[PDB]
């Protein structure tokens, strides 16, 4: 019997639910194809770190593999849509706003020799601290963890000090001092056990940000047309059970952070105001960089 084999690297750790969904794909995939296509996940950033994925989709190093696009908005801004702080704060409101921004973000990610199968949103994001935070006066100079530019800007926004890690290496950041506080979902604290580093999560459930499966544009192209609507069959399949996933666990990683020792609260009066200013001018700042067809995500994103 004949069938193509594929590795598919990424990024997070492999009990992570993204991970774990990277396998159900793979799984409908071979299933819907007959057995001609037979995907291993790669997960933990074994084969490519979570910082090479995109660069090996793009040149057919790997065919295919997850990357968490906003973390290459530096590149193409468009992608910092889903980092845009307290637009869409809700599962319900993030599949509305991928509605909104998914023409052009599919077109420009055309222009990276990218095709996106599915994506998935990660559960609210919110600040974990080695300390009691009640405003921007207690985060002055406090070395912190990036996943993205987004971050990183929300980060100096509070007077924090930045450095993008890989949450593969997160939990060895942590042990050495790289970084003291993060911004992340429930579940990469979870998943990297930082109550081992750190005391208090701020539940702020500000954005969720996605990940995206993407192929080789050119791959993808060349496919036998009953390959092709196979991965989009197992794709659409799989987008909707793992964004079911994350929204069930969700209050379940703040109930594990909180089942060992770490206090799990929602950011105080203060505190929220600050981080709504600086959502706010994030917004604004996004806005510029993409121009009109950010005004016109984020109205189409209004009107549904
Ligand atoms: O919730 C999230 C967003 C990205 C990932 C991380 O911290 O790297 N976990
Ligand atoms: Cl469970």
């Amino acid at each position: 019997f004949q069938s193509m084999k594929w590795d598919m690297p990424m990024a997070y750790a492999a009990t992570n639910f993204h991970s774990e969904h990277g396998v159900i794909f793979a799984d409908k995939v071979k299933a819907y194809t007959g057995g001609k296509l037979e995907i291993t996940t790669h997960p933990g950033g074994s084969l490519f770190k979570g910082g090479e994925i995109k660069r090996a989709v793009q040149t057919g190093q790997a065919p295919i593999g997850e990357r968490f696009m906003s973390a290459h908005a530096n590149e193409a801004p468009l992608l910092g849509w889903d980092n845009l702080p307290f637009l869409a704060t809700s599962y319900e409101d993030n599949d509305k706003l991928w509605a909104a921004a998914k023409d052009k973000v599919n077109a420009q990610l055309a222009d990276l020799n990218l095709v996106a199968l599915y994506t998935c949103p990660w559960p609210g994001q919110g600040f974990y601290f080695k300390k009691e935070v009640t405003s921007s006066a207690d985060t002055q100079g406090i070395k912190f963890r990036s996943y993205n530019s987004a971050t990183a800007t929300f980060a100096k926004e509070l007077g924090m000090l930045p450095v993008q890690v890989e949450a593969a290496e997160l939990s060895q950041a942590l042990a050495t001092g790289v970084a003291e506080a993060f911004i992340s979902s429930g579940s990469t604290g979870y998943d990297r056990k930082v109550w081992e580093h750190l005391s208090h999560y701020y539940k702020v459930n500000a954005w969720l940000p996605r990940n995206y499966v993407i192929i080789n544009k050119g791959i993808y192209e060349g496919l036998s047309d009953d390959i092709r609507s196979a991965l989009h069959k197992a794709a659409d399949e799989t987008g909707a059970a793992c964004a079911a996933k994350s929204a069930e666990l969700a209050n379940w990683y703040f109930e594990q952070l909180e089942a060992n020792g770490m206090k799990v609260e929602d950011a105080g009066p203060a505190f929220l105001k600050e981080l709504k200013s600086i959502g706010a001018k994030m917004q604004a700042d996004w806005l510029a960089s993409v121009g009109a067809d950010g005004q016109a995500i984020v109205d189409a994103y209004k009107k549904m």
